[PDB]
Protein backbone atom coordinates (compact mmCIF):
# COMPACT_ATOMS: atom_id res chain seq x y z
CA UNK A 1 0.00 0.00 0.00
CA UNK A 2 0.65 3.36 -0.40
CA UNK A 3 0.21 6.57 1.27
CA UNK A 4 1.24 9.83 -0.85
CA UNK A 5 1.63 13.39 0.61
CA UNK A 6 2.68 11.24 4.16
CA UNK A 7 4.54 12.79 6.83
CA UNK A 8 8.25 13.12 6.50
CA UNK A 9 9.07 10.26 9.05
CA UNK A 10 6.41 8.13 7.55
CA UNK A 11 7.60 7.93 4.27
CA UNK A 12 11.37 7.81 6.31
CA UNK A 13 10.66 4.18 7.61
CA UNK A 14 9.88 2.77 4.39
CA UNK A 15 12.51 4.10 2.07
CA UNK A 16 16.44 3.37 1.95
CA UNK A 17 16.67 7.26 1.46
CA UNK A 18 15.72 10.64 3.32
CA UNK A 19 13.84 13.00 0.69
CA UNK A 20 10.48 11.31 0.07
CA UNK A 21 7.01 11.58 1.01
CA UNK A 22 5.04 8.50 0.51
CA UNK A 23 4.72 5.60 2.85
CA UNK A 24 4.66 2.35 1.93
CA UNK A 25 3.23 -0.91 3.96
CA UNK A 26 1.81 -4.30 3.94
CA UNK A 27 -2.07 -3.78 3.93
CA UNK A 28 -2.34 -6.07 6.94
CA UNK A 29 -1.22 -3.02 8.89
CA UNK A 30 -0.66 -3.91 12.21
CA UNK A 31 -4.51 -5.86 12.52
CA UNK A 32 -4.46 -8.12 15.25
CA UNK A 33 -1.62 -6.49 17.38
CA UNK A 34 -2.29 -4.10 20.33
CA UNK A 35 0.04 -0.91 21.21
CA UNK A 36 -0.06 0.67 24.98
CA UNK A 37 0.07 4.19 24.90
CA UNK A 38 1.55 4.95 28.48
CA UNK A 39 1.02 8.93 28.54
CA UNK A 40 -1.06 11.48 29.32
CA UNK A 41 -3.94 9.51 27.48
CA UNK A 42 -5.71 9.26 24.27
CA UNK A 43 -8.37 11.35 22.79
CA UNK A 44 -10.08 8.23 21.48
CA UNK A 45 -13.00 9.78 19.54
CA UNK A 46 -10.54 11.76 16.81
CA UNK A 47 -11.68 10.77 13.22
CA UNK A 48 -8.07 9.53 12.94
CA UNK A 49 -8.53 6.34 15.64
CA UNK A 50 -11.48 5.64 13.30
CA UNK A 51 -12.87 3.63 16.51
CA UNK A 52 -9.45 1.25 16.90
CA UNK A 53 -8.44 3.81 20.25
CA UNK A 54 -9.79 3.53 23.82
CA UNK A 55 -8.84 4.46 27.29
CA UNK A 56 -8.52 1.48 29.84
CA UNK A 57 -6.68 3.37 32.76
CA UNK A 58 -6.28 6.40 34.66
CA UNK A 59 -4.34 6.96 38.00
CA UNK A 60 -6.36 10.76 37.94
CA UNK A 61 -9.45 12.08 37.92
CA UNK A 62 -10.30 11.75 34.09
CA UNK A 63 -8.62 9.45 31.70
CA UNK A 64 -8.87 12.03 29.01
CA UNK A 65 -5.80 13.36 27.42
CA UNK A 66 -5.98 16.96 28.62
CA UNK A 67 -2.55 18.15 27.10
CA UNK A 68 -2.01 16.67 23.92
CA UNK A 69 0.88 14.52 24.20
CA UNK A 70 -0.75 11.20 24.43
CA UNK A 71 -2.26 11.63 21.46
CA UNK A 72 0.26 12.99 19.44
CA UNK A 73 2.01 9.75 20.29
CA UNK A 74 -0.83 7.58 19.49
CA UNK A 75 -1.76 8.45 16.42
CA UNK A 76 1.89 8.13 15.51
CA UNK A 77 1.61 4.88 16.60
CA UNK A 78 -1.64 4.42 14.58
CA UNK A 79 -3.67 6.60 13.34
CA UNK A 80 -5.14 6.52 9.63
CA UNK A 81 -3.09 9.47 8.23
CA UNK A 82 0.07 9.47 10.88
CA UNK A 83 0.37 6.11 12.04
CA UNK A 84 2.79 3.15 11.39
CA UNK A 85 0.17 0.45 11.88
CA UNK A 86 -3.11 1.47 10.66
CA UNK A 87 -5.17 -1.10 11.86
CA UNK A 88 -3.62 -1.66 15.29
CA UNK A 89 -5.72 -1.76 18.31
CA UNK A 90 -4.62 1.67 20.54
CA UNK A 91 -5.13 1.06 24.59
CA UNK A 92 -4.40 4.17 26.24
CA UNK A 93 -2.98 4.43 30.15
CA UNK A 94 -2.56 7.76 32.07
CA UNK A 95 -0.17 7.75 33.67
CA UNK A 96 0.66 11.22 33.52
CA UNK A 97 -1.43 14.27 34.60
CA UNK A 98 -2.76 16.89 32.29
CA UNK A 99 0.37 18.91 32.65
CA UNK A 100 2.45 16.13 31.29
CA UNK A 101 4.09 14.85 34.65
CA UNK A 102 3.58 11.59 36.50
CA UNK A 103 5.36 10.47 40.26
CA UNK A 104 7.76 7.38 39.26
CA UNK A 105 5.33 5.44 41.79
CA UNK A 106 2.52 5.80 39.34
CA UNK A 107 3.96 5.31 36.08
CA UNK A 108 6.03 1.64 37.28
CA UNK A 109 2.23 0.63 38.58
CA UNK A 110 1.26 2.03 34.70
CA UNK A 111 3.58 -0.83 33.57
CA UNK A 112 2.35 -3.62 36.14
CA UNK A 113 -0.92 -3.04 34.87
CA UNK A 114 -0.49 -3.47 30.96
CA UNK A 115 1.55 -6.65 31.89
CA UNK A 116 -1.49 -7.87 33.32
CA UNK A 117 -4.26 -5.98 31.02
CA UNK A 118 -2.58 -7.37 27.89
CA UNK A 119 -4.18 -10.89 29.33
CA UNK A 120 -8.13 -9.24 29.02
CA UNK A 121 -6.93 -8.14 25.34
CA UNK A 122 -7.49 -9.71 22.04
CA UNK A 123 -4.02 -9.34 20.67
CA UNK A 124 -3.36 -12.45 18.46
CA UNK A 125 -0.31 -10.81 16.58
CA UNK A 126 0.91 -9.66 19.98
CA UNK A 127 1.61 -6.82 22.05
CA UNK A 128 3.47 -3.76 21.84
CA UNK A 129 3.91 -0.79 25.00
CA UNK A 130 5.28 2.82 23.97
CA UNK A 131 6.75 4.87 26.64
CA UNK A 132 7.61 8.01 25.42
CA UNK A 133 8.58 9.21 28.92
CA UNK A 134 11.07 9.45 31.43
CA UNK A 135 13.45 10.75 34.30
CA UNK A 136 16.46 10.47 36.14
CA UNK A 137 18.02 6.85 36.65
CA UNK A 138 16.04 4.92 38.88
CA UNK A 139 16.32 1.20 39.02
CA UNK A 140 12.96 0.54 40.37
CA UNK A 141 11.75 2.23 37.07
CA UNK A 142 14.27 -0.03 34.98
CA UNK A 143 13.01 -2.90 36.82
CA UNK A 144 9.03 -2.29 35.96
CA UNK A 145 9.89 -1.99 32.19
CA UNK A 146 12.06 -5.10 32.42
CA UNK A 147 9.27 -7.12 33.50
CA UNK A 148 7.07 -5.47 31.29
CA UNK A 149 9.30 -6.82 28.80
CA UNK A 150 9.51 -10.00 29.81
CA UNK A 151 6.13 -10.78 30.11
CA UNK A 152 5.87 -10.94 26.65
CA UNK A 153 5.24 -6.93 25.36
CA UNK A 154 7.83 -5.40 23.01
CA UNK A 155 8.63 -2.09 25.23
CA UNK A 156 9.69 0.73 23.42
CA UNK A 157 11.49 3.83 25.88
CA UNK A 158 12.39 7.28 24.37
CA UNK A 159 15.85 8.01 24.93
CA UNK A 160 15.86 11.51 26.45
CA UNK A 161 15.80 15.19 25.38
CA UNK A 162 18.69 15.90 27.25
CA UNK A 163 21.37 15.73 24.65
CA UNK A 164 23.39 13.23 26.95
CA UNK A 165 24.29 9.95 28.10
CA UNK A 166 20.90 8.35 28.31
CA UNK A 167 22.28 6.18 30.94
CA UNK A 168 21.33 8.29 33.60
CA UNK A 169 17.92 8.36 32.88
CA UNK A 170 15.13 5.31 33.30
CA UNK A 171 13.48 3.96 31.59
CA UNK A 172 15.88 4.98 28.58
CA UNK A 173 19.16 3.13 30.41
CA UNK A 174 17.22 -0.48 30.95
CA UNK A 175 19.29 -2.82 28.74
CA UNK A 176 16.39 -5.26 28.00
CA UNK A 177 13.91 -2.96 26.40
CA UNK A 178 14.50 -1.01 23.43
CA UNK A 179 15.88 2.57 23.72
CA UNK A 180 15.18 4.85 20.80
CA UNK A 181 16.86 8.35 20.08
CA UNK A 182 15.33 10.94 17.64
CA UNK A 183 16.56 11.25 14.18
CA UNK A 184 15.93 14.62 11.26
CA UNK A 185 14.36 14.43 8.00
CA UNK A 186 17.78 14.75 6.76
CA UNK A 187 19.23 11.83 8.50
CA UNK A 188 20.61 13.84 11.33
CA UNK A 189 20.73 13.61 14.93
CA UNK A 190 17.90 15.86 16.10
CA UNK A 191 19.51 17.82 18.20
CA UNK A 192 17.91 17.22 21.83
CA UNK A 193 18.61 13.60 21.06
CA UNK A 194 20.15 11.55 23.91
CA UNK A 195 22.83 9.09 22.88
CA UNK A 196 25.23 6.49 24.34
CA UNK A 197 25.32 3.23 24.45
CA UNK A 198 22.13 1.90 26.17
CA UNK A 199 20.11 3.31 22.66
CA UNK A 200 19.21 0.31 20.44
CA UNK A 201 17.70 2.33 17.19
CA UNK A 202 17.01 5.85 15.93
CA UNK A 203 13.11 6.81 14.52
CA UNK A 204 12.04 10.03 13.32
CA UNK A 205 11.71 12.83 16.21
CA UNK A 206 12.23 16.44 14.55
CA UNK A 207 8.75 18.26 13.45
CA UNK A 208 6.46 15.37 13.84
CA UNK A 209 2.85 16.07 12.37
CA UNK A 210 0.35 14.11 14.35
CA UNK A 211 -3.31 13.83 16.24
CA UNK A 212 -3.96 16.79 18.89
CA UNK A 213 -6.44 17.29 21.33
CA UNK A 214 -9.58 18.66 20.28
CA UNK A 215 -9.57 17.39 16.96
CA UNK A 216 -6.83 18.62 15.68
CA UNK A 217 -3.59 18.31 14.62
CA UNK A 218 0.25 19.65 15.16
CA UNK A 219 3.85 19.09 14.24
CA UNK A 220 6.16 18.80 17.59
CA UNK A 221 9.49 17.23 18.04
CA UNK A 222 11.42 15.24 20.78
CA UNK A 223 11.96 11.35 21.56
CA UNK A 224 8.52 11.13 22.43
CA UNK A 225 8.05 11.14 18.92
CA UNK A 226 10.57 8.58 17.36
CA UNK A 227 9.55 5.82 20.50
CA UNK A 228 5.74 5.55 18.52
CA UNK A 229 7.27 5.05 15.53
CA UNK A 230 9.45 2.11 16.35
CA UNK A 231 6.62 0.78 18.50
CA UNK A 232 4.63 1.17 15.45
CA UNK A 233 6.78 -0.45 13.51
CA UNK A 234 6.84 -3.15 16.04
CA UNK A 235 3.30 -3.96 16.20
CA UNK A 236 3.41 -4.22 12.21
CA UNK A 237 6.11 -6.51 12.02
CA UNK A 238 4.58 -9.02 14.02
CA UNK A 239 1.69 -8.73 12.62
CA UNK A 240 3.47 -9.90 9.75
CA UNK A 241 4.97 -12.95 11.38
CA UNK A 242 8.44 -11.35 10.85
CA UNK A 243 9.51 -11.26 14.70
CA UNK A 244 7.89 -11.47 18.23
CA UNK A 245 7.77 -9.04 21.47
CA UNK A 246 11.17 -10.61 22.82
CA UNK A 247 13.18 -10.58 19.31
CA UNK A 248 10.88 -7.67 17.71
CA UNK A 249 14.05 -4.29 18.92
CA UNK A 250 16.94 -6.52 17.82
CA UNK A 251 15.20 -7.81 14.71
CA UNK A 252 14.44 -3.95 14.04
CA UNK A 253 18.58 -3.21 14.33
CA UNK A 254 19.05 -5.87 12.31
CA UNK A 255 16.73 -4.79 9.73
CA UNK A 256 17.74 -1.02 9.93
CA UNK A 257 19.29 1.48 7.55
CA UNK A 258 22.62 1.72 8.86
CA UNK A 259 25.34 4.36 8.65
CA UNK A 260 23.29 7.14 7.40
CA UNK A 261 22.80 9.51 10.33
CA UNK A 262 25.29 12.46 11.02
CA UNK A 263 26.20 13.51 14.61
CA UNK A 264 26.09 9.90 16.12
CA UNK A 265 28.64 10.02 18.32
CA UNK A 266 31.25 7.11 18.63
CA UNK A 267 29.97 4.12 20.32
CA UNK A 268 26.49 5.32 19.85
CA UNK A 269 24.67 2.94 17.22
CA UNK A 270 23.53 4.61 13.39
CA UNK A 271 20.83 2.80 12.89
CA UNK A 272 17.28 4.03 11.57
CA UNK A 273 14.55 2.09 11.75
CA UNK A 274 12.90 1.06 8.67
CA UNK A 275 10.45 -1.54 7.28
CA UNK A 276 11.86 -3.15 4.53
CA UNK A 277 8.45 -3.42 2.77
CA UNK A 278 9.06 -3.97 -1.32
CA UNK A 279 5.88 -2.82 -2.99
Amino acid sequence: AAQTNAPWGLARISSTSPGTSTYYYDESAGQGSCVYVIDTGIEASHPEFEGRAQMVKTYYYSSRDGNGHGTHCAGTVGSRTYGVAKKTQLFGVKVLDDNGSGQYSTIIAGMDFVASDKNNRNCPKGVVASLSLGGGYSSSVNSAAARLQSSGVMVAVAAGNNNADARNYSPASEPSVCTVGASDRYDRRSSFSNYGSVLDIFGPGTDILSTWIGGSTRSISGTSMATPHVAGLAAYLMTLGKTTAASACRYIADTANKGDLSNIPFGTVNLLAYNNYQA
